[PDB]
Protein backbone atom coordinates (compact mmCIF):
# COMPACT_ATOMS: atom_id res chain seq x y z
CA UNK A 1 0.00 0.00 0.00
CA UNK A 2 2.89 2.37 -0.17
CA UNK A 3 2.43 2.03 -4.04
CA UNK A 4 -1.06 4.43 -2.81
CA UNK A 5 -0.85 7.79 -4.54
CA UNK A 6 -0.78 10.88 -2.31
CA UNK A 7 -4.21 11.52 -3.31
CA UNK A 8 -5.26 8.01 -2.64
CA UNK A 9 -3.04 8.36 0.57
CA UNK A 10 -5.09 11.01 1.89
CA UNK A 11 -8.88 9.17 0.46
CA UNK A 12 -7.63 6.26 2.47
CA UNK A 13 -7.60 7.91 5.84
CA UNK A 14 -9.99 10.17 5.66
CA UNK A 15 -12.28 6.69 4.58
CA UNK A 16 -10.90 5.41 7.90
CA UNK A 17 -11.60 8.45 10.35
CA UNK A 18 -13.51 6.84 13.49
CA UNK A 19 -16.72 9.08 14.26
CA UNK A 20 -17.74 11.21 16.66
CA UNK A 21 -19.07 9.63 20.24
CA UNK A 22 -20.99 11.37 22.65
CA UNK A 23 -20.66 11.59 26.46
CA UNK A 24 -23.10 8.83 28.98
CA UNK A 25 -24.29 10.97 30.95
CA UNK A 26 -27.90 11.96 31.78
CA UNK A 27 -28.33 15.16 30.55
CA UNK A 28 -31.97 15.69 32.62
CA UNK A 29 -30.07 15.07 36.00
CA UNK A 30 -27.44 17.68 37.47
CA UNK A 31 -24.33 18.18 36.43
CA UNK A 32 -17.40 12.78 37.79
CA UNK A 33 -15.41 14.58 35.58
CA UNK A 34 -13.04 12.02 35.60
CA UNK A 35 -15.81 9.19 35.77
CA UNK A 36 -17.05 10.89 32.42
CA UNK A 37 -13.28 11.16 30.12
CA UNK A 38 -13.12 7.62 31.24
CA UNK A 39 -15.98 6.23 29.50
CA UNK A 40 -15.43 8.41 26.45
CA UNK A 41 -11.82 7.28 26.20
CA UNK A 42 -12.92 3.99 26.72
CA UNK A 43 -15.64 4.05 24.13
CA UNK A 44 -12.91 5.77 21.47
CA UNK A 45 -10.02 3.25 21.94
CA UNK A 46 -12.42 0.59 20.22
CA UNK A 47 -12.78 2.63 17.45
CA UNK A 48 -9.20 3.50 17.76
CA UNK A 49 -8.12 0.09 17.11
CA UNK A 50 -10.29 0.05 13.93
CA UNK A 51 -9.03 3.15 12.63
CA UNK A 52 -5.70 1.58 12.98
CA UNK A 53 -5.66 -1.56 10.96
CA UNK A 54 -7.13 0.67 8.32
CA UNK A 55 -3.95 3.31 8.42
CA UNK A 56 -2.61 2.25 5.39
CA UNK A 57 0.59 -0.18 6.21
CA UNK A 58 -0.18 -0.70 9.30
CA UNK A 59 -2.08 -4.22 8.99
CA UNK A 60 1.31 -5.23 7.00
CA UNK A 61 3.21 -5.31 10.37
CA UNK A 62 3.12 -8.02 12.86
CA UNK A 63 0.22 -7.95 15.66
CA UNK A 64 3.23 -7.59 18.27
CA UNK A 65 4.23 -4.55 16.63
CA UNK A 66 0.81 -3.35 15.95
CA UNK A 67 0.08 -3.55 19.93
CA UNK A 68 3.62 -1.76 21.07
CA UNK A 69 2.49 1.00 18.60
CA UNK A 70 -1.03 1.89 20.32
CA UNK A 71 0.40 1.14 23.40
CA UNK A 72 2.77 4.01 22.85
CA UNK A 73 0.32 6.30 21.09
CA UNK A 74 -3.20 5.92 22.11
CA UNK A 75 -3.73 8.84 24.37
CA UNK A 76 -1.53 10.96 21.72
CA UNK A 77 -4.21 9.83 19.08
CA UNK A 78 -7.65 10.14 22.04
CA UNK A 79 -5.74 14.08 22.54
CA UNK A 80 -4.94 15.25 18.78
CA UNK A 81 -8.58 13.92 18.05
CA UNK A 82 -9.59 16.23 21.29
CA UNK A 83 -7.50 19.12 19.96
CA UNK A 84 -8.90 18.77 16.59
CA UNK A 85 -12.27 18.71 17.48
CA UNK A 86 -12.11 21.73 19.94
CA UNK A 87 -10.43 24.22 17.25
CA UNK A 88 -13.64 26.25 16.17
CA UNK A 89 -14.38 26.83 20.00
CA UNK A 90 -12.06 28.94 21.76
CA UNK A 91 -10.78 28.26 25.09
CA UNK A 92 -13.25 25.42 25.43
CA UNK A 93 -12.56 21.58 24.73
CA UNK A 94 -14.89 19.52 22.98
CA UNK A 95 -15.41 16.47 24.61
CA UNK A 96 -18.21 15.13 22.95
CA UNK A 97 -21.11 17.66 21.62
CA UNK A 98 -22.63 17.05 24.44
CA UNK A 99 -19.60 17.56 26.93
CA UNK A 100 -18.25 20.87 25.95
CA UNK A 101 -15.89 21.83 28.84
CA UNK A 102 -13.84 25.00 29.63
CA UNK A 103 -10.90 25.34 31.80
CA UNK A 104 -12.70 25.86 35.08
CA UNK A 105 -14.80 22.97 34.90
CA UNK A 106 -11.10 21.30 35.01
CA UNK A 107 -10.14 22.85 38.34
CA UNK A 108 -12.38 19.83 40.09
CA UNK A 109 -9.77 17.58 39.56
CA UNK A 110 -5.50 17.57 40.89
CA UNK A 111 -3.86 18.28 37.79
CA UNK A 112 -6.34 18.29 35.41
CA UNK A 113 -6.20 21.81 34.54
CA UNK A 114 -2.77 22.02 33.79
CA UNK A 115 -3.39 19.12 31.48
CA UNK A 116 -6.90 21.20 29.81
CA UNK A 117 -4.41 24.37 29.21
CA UNK A 118 -2.30 22.62 27.32
CA UNK A 119 -4.73 21.01 25.40
CA UNK A 120 -6.30 24.41 24.79
CA UNK A 121 -2.89 25.82 23.80
CA UNK A 122 -2.44 23.32 21.02
CA UNK A 123 -5.90 23.75 19.94
CA UNK A 124 -5.01 27.23 19.47
CA UNK A 125 -2.07 26.89 17.80
CA UNK A 126 -4.04 24.65 15.32
CA UNK A 127 -6.49 27.24 14.27
CA UNK A 128 -3.67 29.99 14.54
CA UNK A 129 -2.08 27.76 11.72
CA UNK A 130 -5.59 26.84 10.00
CA UNK A 131 -4.71 23.33 9.96
CA UNK A 132 -6.83 21.50 7.53
CA UNK A 133 -8.95 17.81 8.16
CA UNK A 134 -6.33 16.51 5.68
CA UNK A 135 -3.74 17.66 7.11
CA UNK A 136 -5.17 16.48 10.46
CA UNK A 137 -5.45 12.67 9.38
CA UNK A 138 -1.46 12.44 7.74
CA UNK A 139 -0.31 13.96 11.73
CA UNK A 140 -2.88 11.39 12.99
CA UNK A 141 -1.72 8.59 10.92
CA UNK A 142 2.26 9.36 11.87
CA UNK A 143 1.58 9.53 15.45
CA UNK A 144 0.41 5.92 15.17
CA UNK A 145 3.11 5.18 13.21
CA UNK A 146 6.06 7.38 15.31
CA UNK A 147 5.37 7.10 18.55
CA UNK A 148 6.52 3.98 19.19
CA UNK A 149 8.98 3.05 16.62
CA UNK A 150 11.91 3.90 18.53
CA UNK A 151 11.08 1.60 21.34
CA UNK A 152 11.05 -1.65 19.82
CA UNK A 153 12.84 -4.07 21.80
CA UNK A 154 14.72 -6.24 19.36
CA UNK A 155 17.31 -5.73 16.29
CA UNK A 156 15.77 -9.52 14.96
CA UNK A 157 15.90 -9.46 11.04
CA UNK A 158 12.06 -8.92 11.48
CA UNK A 159 12.00 -6.03 13.33
CA UNK A 160 14.83 -4.21 10.85
CA UNK A 161 11.92 -5.04 8.27
CA UNK A 162 9.33 -3.55 10.62
CA UNK A 163 11.11 -0.41 10.98
CA UNK A 164 12.23 0.15 7.63
CA UNK A 165 8.49 -1.02 6.79
CA UNK A 166 7.56 1.93 9.44
CA UNK A 167 9.81 4.39 7.80
CA UNK A 168 8.71 3.83 4.49
CA UNK A 169 4.95 4.49 5.11
CA UNK A 170 6.14 7.75 7.36
CA UNK A 171 7.82 8.85 4.25
CA UNK A 172 4.73 8.43 1.90
CA UNK A 173 2.42 10.19 4.48
CA UNK A 174 5.72 12.98 4.50
CA UNK A 175 4.97 12.92 0.98
CA UNK A 176 1.68 13.01 0.90
CA UNK A 177 1.62 16.29 3.52
CA UNK A 178 3.83 18.28 1.36
CA UNK A 179 1.48 17.45 -1.91
CA UNK A 180 -1.86 18.74 0.01
CA UNK A 181 0.59 21.82 0.29
CA UNK A 182 1.24 21.84 -3.26
CA UNK A 183 -2.47 21.43 -4.22
CA UNK A 184 -3.30 24.21 -1.81
CA UNK A 185 -0.50 26.52 -3.99
CA UNK A 186 1.65 27.39 -1.04
CA UNK A 187 5.12 27.98 -2.11
CA UNK A 188 8.19 25.53 -1.83
CA UNK A 189 9.47 27.30 1.02
CA UNK A 190 6.02 27.28 2.35
CA UNK A 191 5.28 24.08 2.09
CA UNK A 192 8.83 22.62 4.22
CA UNK A 193 7.91 25.52 6.74
CA UNK A 194 4.38 24.00 7.04
CA UNK A 195 5.87 20.69 7.35
CA UNK A 196 7.90 21.48 9.96
CA UNK A 197 6.08 23.97 12.16
CA UNK A 198 2.59 20.28 12.08
CA UNK A 199 5.32 18.26 13.12
CA UNK A 200 6.91 20.39 15.85
CA UNK A 201 3.23 20.18 17.13
CA UNK A 202 3.95 16.27 17.91
CA UNK A 203 6.59 17.14 20.42
CA UNK A 204 3.97 18.54 22.54
CA UNK A 205 1.81 16.31 21.65
CA UNK A 206 3.90 13.48 23.31
CA UNK A 207 4.10 16.06 25.98
CA UNK A 208 0.78 16.12 27.13
CA UNK A 209 0.61 12.93 26.82
CA UNK A 210 3.30 11.79 29.29
CA UNK A 211 1.89 14.18 31.61
CA UNK A 212 -1.61 12.94 31.27
CA UNK A 213 0.04 9.19 31.29
CA UNK A 214 1.54 10.07 35.05
CA UNK A 215 -1.90 10.97 35.93
CA UNK A 216 -3.69 7.68 34.90
CA UNK A 217 -0.98 5.48 36.91
CA UNK A 218 -1.31 7.54 39.82
CA UNK A 219 -4.58 6.87 40.44
CA UNK A 220 -3.14 3.24 40.89
CA UNK A 221 -6.68 1.87 39.23
CA UNK A 222 -6.37 -1.43 37.71
CA UNK A 223 -8.05 -1.46 34.67
CA UNK A 224 -7.12 2.49 33.68
CA UNK A 225 -4.03 2.05 31.61
CA UNK A 226 -5.05 -0.15 28.25
CA UNK A 227 -2.86 -3.43 29.34
CA UNK A 228 -1.01 -5.27 26.61
CA UNK A 229 -3.45 -8.08 26.45
CA UNK A 230 -6.47 -5.81 26.46
CA UNK A 231 -5.24 -3.99 22.95
CA UNK A 232 -3.76 -7.20 21.78
CA UNK A 233 -7.27 -8.63 22.81
CA UNK A 234 -8.99 -6.20 20.40
CA UNK A 235 -6.23 -6.55 17.69
CA UNK A 236 -6.76 -9.06 17.00
CA UNK B 1 18.32 41.20 13.33
CA UNK B 2 18.85 37.69 13.69
CA UNK B 3 16.50 37.13 11.09
CA UNK B 4 18.44 39.00 8.10
CA UNK B 5 21.03 36.02 8.32
CA UNK B 6 21.71 33.83 5.69
CA UNK B 7 21.34 29.98 5.96
CA UNK B 8 25.06 29.55 6.09
CA UNK B 9 25.70 32.62 8.41
CA UNK B 10 22.87 30.60 10.34
CA UNK B 11 25.12 27.24 10.55
CA UNK B 12 28.09 29.71 11.15
CA UNK B 13 26.50 30.91 14.57
CA UNK B 14 25.32 27.96 15.56
CA UNK B 15 28.25 26.17 15.23
CA UNK B 16 30.74 28.85 16.91
CA UNK B 17 28.02 28.60 19.74
CA UNK B 18 28.65 25.05 20.60
CA UNK B 19 29.39 24.46 24.02
CA UNK B 20 33.14 21.94 25.05
CA UNK B 21 32.60 18.61 25.92
CA UNK B 22 33.08 18.67 29.51
CA UNK B 23 34.79 15.15 31.43
CA UNK B 24 33.67 13.35 34.65
CA UNK B 25 35.07 14.26 38.03
CA UNK B 26 36.21 11.22 39.19
CA UNK B 27 39.43 10.08 40.67
CA UNK B 28 40.54 7.78 38.01
CA UNK B 29 43.11 6.13 40.15
CA UNK B 30 40.41 5.42 42.28
CA UNK B 31 37.89 2.37 42.71
CA UNK B 32 35.35 2.81 39.97
CA UNK B 33 32.68 0.58 42.11
CA UNK B 34 33.32 3.56 44.99
CA UNK B 35 31.24 6.46 42.91
CA UNK B 36 27.50 7.14 42.94
CA UNK B 37 26.59 6.72 39.08
CA UNK B 38 23.80 9.73 39.59
CA UNK B 39 26.25 11.81 41.43
CA UNK B 40 28.40 11.44 38.39
CA UNK B 41 25.87 12.47 35.71
CA UNK B 42 24.28 14.82 37.81
CA UNK B 43 27.75 16.88 38.15
CA UNK B 44 28.15 16.61 34.80
CA UNK B 45 24.96 18.04 34.10
CA UNK B 46 25.84 20.73 36.95
CA UNK B 47 28.34 21.68 34.97
CA UNK B 48 27.08 21.32 31.41
CA UNK B 49 24.18 24.12 32.23
CA UNK B 50 25.90 26.45 33.10
CA UNK B 51 27.47 25.94 29.18
CA UNK B 52 24.25 25.61 27.95
CA UNK B 53 22.93 29.23 29.29
CA UNK B 54 25.96 30.87 27.40
CA UNK B 55 25.39 28.88 24.33
CA UNK B 56 21.56 29.28 24.50
CA UNK B 57 22.57 33.43 24.63
CA UNK B 58 24.44 32.96 21.09
CA UNK B 59 21.10 30.98 19.09
CA UNK B 60 20.47 33.64 16.70
CA UNK B 61 17.23 35.36 18.26
CA UNK B 62 17.38 34.10 21.43
CA UNK B 63 18.59 37.30 23.47
CA UNK B 64 16.09 39.00 21.18
CA UNK B 65 12.78 37.35 23.85
CA UNK B 66 12.54 38.81 26.85
CA UNK B 67 14.33 37.60 30.14
CA UNK B 68 11.15 35.63 31.31
CA UNK B 69 11.11 33.97 28.18
CA UNK B 70 14.36 32.84 28.07
CA UNK B 71 14.10 31.79 31.34
CA UNK B 72 10.99 29.45 30.75
CA UNK B 73 12.11 28.16 27.25
CA UNK B 74 15.49 26.67 28.67
CA UNK B 75 12.75 25.61 31.59
CA UNK B 76 11.21 23.40 29.13
CA UNK B 77 14.02 22.31 27.31
CA UNK B 78 17.24 22.03 29.26
CA UNK B 79 17.48 18.03 29.78
CA UNK B 80 16.02 17.33 25.97
CA UNK B 81 19.15 19.81 25.21
CA UNK B 82 21.58 17.45 27.32
CA UNK B 83 19.92 14.27 25.86
CA UNK B 84 20.55 15.44 22.28
CA UNK B 85 23.83 16.26 23.50
CA UNK B 86 25.00 12.98 24.49
CA UNK B 87 23.11 11.27 21.89
CA UNK B 88 25.05 12.83 19.35
CA UNK B 89 28.37 12.14 21.09
CA UNK B 90 27.42 8.71 21.03
CA UNK B 91 26.56 8.13 17.84
CA UNK B 92 30.04 6.45 16.88
CA UNK B 93 30.08 4.24 19.95
CA UNK B 94 27.14 1.21 19.44
CA UNK B 95 25.77 0.22 22.52
CA UNK B 96 27.64 2.89 24.65
CA UNK B 97 26.54 6.38 25.94
CA UNK B 98 29.64 8.50 26.12
CA UNK B 99 28.65 10.69 28.92
CA UNK B 100 32.08 12.16 28.88
CA UNK B 101 35.41 11.34 27.36
CA UNK B 102 36.49 9.46 30.28
CA UNK B 103 32.82 8.12 30.87
CA UNK B 104 31.67 5.62 28.47
CA UNK B 105 28.84 3.77 29.98
CA UNK B 106 27.10 0.91 28.46
CA UNK B 107 23.65 -0.43 29.25
CA UNK B 108 24.40 -2.53 32.21
CA UNK B 109 26.47 0.12 33.98
CA UNK B 110 22.97 1.66 33.64
CA UNK B 111 21.49 -0.85 35.84
CA UNK B 112 23.59 0.86 39.05
CA UNK B 113 20.42 2.85 39.76
CA UNK B 114 16.73 1.36 39.67
CA UNK B 115 14.53 2.66 36.69
CA UNK B 116 17.67 3.80 35.05
CA UNK B 117 18.64 1.18 32.08
CA UNK B 118 14.94 2.12 30.85
CA UNK B 119 16.33 5.51 30.33
CA UNK B 120 20.07 4.26 28.74
CA UNK B 121 17.95 2.24 26.60
CA UNK B 122 15.77 5.24 25.10
CA UNK B 123 19.13 6.90 24.08
CA UNK B 124 20.25 4.20 22.87
CA UNK B 125 18.26 3.85 20.55
CA UNK B 126 18.15 7.36 20.01
CA UNK B 127 22.08 7.26 19.14
CA UNK B 128 21.06 3.98 17.04
CA UNK B 129 18.62 6.09 14.54
CA UNK B 130 21.35 8.81 14.11
CA UNK B 131 23.88 6.75 13.15
CA UNK B 132 21.12 5.27 10.70
CA UNK B 133 20.41 8.33 9.08
CA UNK B 134 24.00 9.55 8.96
CA UNK B 135 23.37 12.24 11.15
CA UNK B 136 25.81 15.26 9.90
CA UNK B 137 27.06 18.07 12.73
CA UNK B 138 25.28 21.12 10.91
CA UNK B 139 22.11 18.60 11.42
CA UNK B 140 22.55 18.27 14.95
CA UNK B 141 22.85 21.86 15.88
CA UNK B 142 20.08 23.14 13.89
CA UNK B 143 18.08 20.20 16.01
CA UNK B 144 18.95 21.34 19.37
CA UNK B 145 18.09 24.62 18.75
CA UNK B 146 14.79 23.60 17.56
CA UNK B 147 14.40 21.82 20.68
CA UNK B 148 15.17 25.51 22.58
CA UNK B 149 13.02 27.47 20.95
CA UNK B 150 10.07 24.90 20.32
CA UNK B 151 9.67 23.07 23.88
CA UNK B 152 8.42 25.53 25.52
CA UNK B 153 6.70 27.64 22.91
CA UNK B 154 3.26 26.15 23.72
CA UNK B 155 3.41 26.46 27.50
CA UNK B 156 3.76 30.24 27.98
CA UNK B 157 0.29 31.36 29.10
CA UNK B 158 0.11 35.07 28.25
CA UNK B 159 -2.12 36.38 25.80
CA UNK B 160 -0.44 39.81 26.06
CA UNK B 161 0.40 41.65 22.57
CA UNK B 162 4.13 41.44 23.97
CA UNK B 163 3.48 37.97 24.41
CA UNK B 164 1.92 37.77 21.00
CA UNK B 165 5.29 39.18 19.59
CA UNK B 166 7.56 36.78 21.42
CA UNK B 167 5.50 33.61 19.70
CA UNK B 168 5.77 35.65 16.41
CA UNK B 169 9.31 35.84 16.82
CA UNK B 170 9.65 32.28 17.29
CA UNK B 171 8.15 30.91 14.70
CA UNK B 172 9.96 32.82 12.41
CA UNK B 173 13.53 31.89 13.59
CA UNK B 174 12.23 28.71 13.55
CA UNK B 175 10.83 29.34 10.12
CA UNK B 176 14.67 30.15 9.95
CA UNK B 177 16.48 27.03 10.94
CA UNK B 178 13.60 24.94 8.52
CA UNK B 179 14.86 26.82 5.76
CA UNK B 180 18.76 26.27 6.81
CA UNK B 181 18.41 22.49 7.06
CA UNK B 182 16.75 22.38 4.09
CA UNK B 183 19.68 24.03 2.35
CA UNK B 184 22.07 22.02 3.80
CA UNK B 185 20.13 19.07 2.66
CA UNK B 186 20.32 20.81 -1.16
CA UNK B 187 23.37 21.61 -0.63
CA UNK B 188 24.51 17.79 -0.21
CA UNK B 189 22.62 16.95 -3.11
CA UNK B 190 19.20 15.55 -2.21
CA UNK B 191 16.38 15.77 -4.47
CA UNK B 192 13.36 17.78 -3.35
CA UNK B 193 11.34 14.79 -2.25
CA UNK B 194 14.91 13.58 -0.06
CA UNK B 195 14.59 17.06 1.34
CA UNK B 196 11.69 17.19 2.64
CA UNK B 197 11.41 13.40 3.55
CA UNK B 198 14.90 14.00 5.56
CA UNK B 199 13.79 16.78 7.51
CA UNK B 200 10.14 15.12 8.76
CA UNK B 201 12.43 12.20 9.66
CA UNK B 202 15.02 14.37 12.12
CA UNK B 203 11.86 16.00 13.11
CA UNK B 204 9.98 13.13 14.56
CA UNK B 205 13.02 11.93 16.43
CA UNK B 206 12.37 15.68 18.58
CA UNK B 207 9.39 13.79 20.09
CA UNK B 208 11.37 10.87 21.33
CA UNK B 209 13.87 13.64 22.73
CA UNK B 210 10.91 14.95 24.50
CA UNK B 211 9.55 11.60 25.91
CA UNK B 212 12.59 10.66 27.46
CA UNK B 213 13.11 14.29 29.33
CA UNK B 214 10.04 13.58 30.62
CA UNK B 215 10.60 10.06 31.94
CA UNK B 216 13.98 11.40 32.86
CA UNK B 217 12.44 14.20 34.88
CA UNK B 218 9.84 12.19 35.82
CA UNK B 219 13.14 10.35 38.05
CA UNK B 220 14.70 13.53 38.90
CA UNK B 221 11.58 14.53 40.67
CA UNK B 222 10.97 11.40 42.55
CA UNK B 223 14.28 12.04 44.36
CA UNK B 224 12.67 14.87 46.10
CA UNK B 225 16.05 16.90 46.17
CA UNK B 226 16.66 20.11 44.73
CA UNK B 227 18.01 18.45 41.55
CA UNK B 228 15.34 20.14 39.00
CA UNK B 229 16.93 23.64 38.22
CA UNK B 230 14.52 26.48 39.92
CA UNK B 231 13.26 28.79 37.67
CA UNK B 232 15.31 31.74 40.22
CA UNK B 233 18.58 29.51 39.11
CA UNK B 234 17.84 29.63 35.46
CA UNK B 235 16.96 33.81 35.93
CA UNK B 236 20.23 33.93 38.11
CA UNK B 237 22.03 32.68 35.16
CA UNK B 238 20.74 34.26 32.40
CA UNK B 239 20.06 37.57 33.95
CA UNK B 240 23.95 38.69 33.50
CA UNK B 241 26.12 41.23 34.16
CA UNK B 242 27.81 43.15 30.84
CA UNK B 243 29.72 45.35 33.34
C1 LIG C 1 -8.06 1.31 29.41
C2 LIG C 1 -9.11 2.30 29.86
N1 LIG C 1 -8.59 3.66 29.90
C3 LIG C 1 -8.09 4.16 28.61
C4 LIG C 1 -9.05 3.94 27.45
C5 LIG C 1 -9.54 4.53 30.56
C6 LIG C 1 -9.37 5.99 30.17
O1 LIG C 1 -8.53 6.74 31.07
C7 LIG C 1 -8.51 8.13 30.62
C8 LIG C 1 -8.07 8.37 29.19
C9 LIG C 1 -8.02 9.62 28.69
C10 LIG C 1 -8.42 10.80 29.56
C11 LIG C 1 -8.38 12.19 28.87
C12 LIG C 1 -7.69 13.25 29.40
CL1 LIG C 1 -7.69 14.78 28.56
C13 LIG C 1 -6.90 13.18 30.71
C14 LIG C 1 -5.91 12.24 30.87
C15 LIG C 1 -5.19 12.20 32.06
C16 LIG C 1 -5.47 13.12 33.06
C17 LIG C 1 -6.45 14.06 32.90
C18 LIG C 1 -7.17 14.10 31.71
C19 LIG C 1 -9.17 12.23 27.53
C20 LIG C 1 -10.43 11.69 27.43
C21 LIG C 1 -11.16 11.69 26.24
C22 LIG C 1 -10.66 12.22 25.08
C23 LIG C 1 -9.40 12.76 25.14
C24 LIG C 1 -8.67 12.76 26.33
C25 LIG C 1 -8.84 10.60 30.84
C26 LIG C 1 -8.89 9.18 31.42
C1 LIG D 1 20.94 20.36 40.04
C2 LIG D 1 20.16 20.74 38.78
N1 LIG D 1 20.35 19.79 37.69
C3 LIG D 1 21.34 20.28 36.76
C4 LIG D 1 20.80 20.27 35.35
C5 LIG D 1 20.79 18.50 38.16
C6 LIG D 1 20.05 17.41 37.41
O1 LIG D 1 20.49 16.08 37.75
C7 LIG D 1 20.66 15.19 36.59
C8 LIG D 1 20.57 15.81 35.21
C9 LIG D 1 20.71 15.05 34.09
C10 LIG D 1 20.95 13.56 34.22
C11 LIG D 1 21.15 12.72 32.92
C12 LIG D 1 20.41 11.59 32.68
CL1 LIG D 1 20.73 10.72 31.20
C13 LIG D 1 19.34 11.04 33.63
C14 LIG D 1 18.28 11.81 34.07
C15 LIG D 1 17.31 11.28 34.92
C16 LIG D 1 17.42 9.94 35.31
C17 LIG D 1 18.47 9.18 34.87
C18 LIG D 1 19.43 9.72 34.03
C19 LIG D 1 22.22 13.29 31.94
C20 LIG D 1 23.41 13.80 32.46
C21 LIG D 1 24.40 14.37 31.64
C22 LIG D 1 24.24 14.46 30.28
C23 LIG D 1 23.08 13.96 29.76
C24 LIG D 1 22.09 13.41 30.58
C25 LIG D 1 21.05 12.99 35.46
C26 LIG D 1 20.89 13.84 36.72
Amino acid sequence: ALSLTADQMVSALLDAEPPILYSEYDPTRPFSMMGLLTNLADRELVHMINWAKRVPGFVDLTLHDQVHLLESAWLEILMIGLVWRSMEHPGKLLFAPNLLLDRNQGKSVEGMVEIFDMLLATSSRFRMMNLQGEEFVCLKSIILLNSGVYTFLSSTLKSLEEKDHIHRVLDKITDTLIHLMAKAGLTLQQQHQRLAQLLLILSHIRHMSNKGMEHLYSMKSKNVVPSYDLLLEMLD
